[PDB]
DNA sequence: TTGACTCTCTTAAGAGAGTCA
DNA sequence: TTGACTCTCTTAAGAGAGTCA
């Protein structure tokens, strides 16, 4: 809600509830042929999810609290960042999973960045493979690799140059 | 159904027409601090675009040919790939700009790959910066770099471990 | 047969808000 | 007040199809 105290109280309640989510260990590629381990705090697959939490989509949740007799609601991963600017360079800030695990609500696996920065982590080579993200990746992106391109650049005639 | 010969004729007419589009020289990052040059064949900003071409969205066009009294229509960048498989790994193939210039219709700047592979090129370090795409990038992706993350991973209490 | 418009849809990373009990 | 559902929306890489003359 409006006050900094009220916002801190929301973050604190969220952390306490998410802190009781099951901790699931995931071994992950780091890049450079190395492997690491992440501990994701995973929201349950079905209700009940935790005090204040409800599912609005297959992989979407919201956190809600009643403050000053009014319901305040947020996307479930946005709560750690309620004191941060909600835009950057005219682009909306989004909660971005460094662990690429949507059910995870571990704030140590989240950052707050444009949707383009968020998406791009999917292809990052990872913290031991050349990640240049200033807020460093925790793992190689799941889509990193050579791809599966069916056909490359080509022409039949002689009208084009690269 | 259109025969192989008829499809080749469509591709040839498309190439003839696109080859007469304005050719614009662009200096581009290649990765590794190097600069290169791409020559884009750019569809006009407003009608007329060229024989067979029409705009269906702000940066979307279609190519249309009428063969034996039947109207056939294709997305304007898909025509080079009409003799190729149209899916791979259960994913639809998409025209993918290696030059990242949507108006460009140079077939030497296009490849044919899944939408995920397509998107990922936006963040590629480039052919001189570590590109691992099997069909190599022509330039560093426009969104490559450290990003502009507003807030990184953080907690207020001690409920979490990474 | 052709041009120049019109409309809505897909995907996978993210969102806000309403209906009931 | 809290829980458990419902719906549609945003973005930026990409699509198919209709109307009229
Ligand atoms: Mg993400
Ligand atoms: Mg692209
Ligand atoms: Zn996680
Ligand atoms: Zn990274
Ligand atoms: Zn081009
Ligand atoms: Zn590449």
């Amino acid at each position: 809600a409006l006050t900094n105290a009220q916002i801190l109280a929301v973050i604190d309640s969220w952390e306490e509830t998410v802190g009781q989510f099951p901790v699931i260990t995931h071994h992950v590629p780091l890049g450079g042929g190395l492997q690491g381990t992440l501990h994701c705090y995973e929201i349950p697959l079905a209700a009940p999810y935790g005090v204040g939490f409800a599912k609005n989509g297959p992989t979407r949740w919201q956190y809600k609290r009643t403050i000053n007799q009014v319901v305040h609601r947020w996307g479930s991963h946005t709560v750690p960042f309620l004191l941060e600017p909600d835009n950057i360079n005219g682009k909306t800030c989004t909660a971005s999973h460094l662990c690429h695990n949507t059910r995870c609500h571990n704030p140590l696996h989240l950052c707050w960045e444009s949707l383009d920065d968020n998406k791009g982590r999917n292809w990052c080579p990872g913290p031991n493979g050349g990640c240049v993200h200033a807020v460093v990746c925790l793992r190689q992106g799941p889509l990193y690799g050579p791809g599966a391109t069916v056909a490359g650049p080509q022409q039949r005639g002689s009208h084009f140059v690269v």
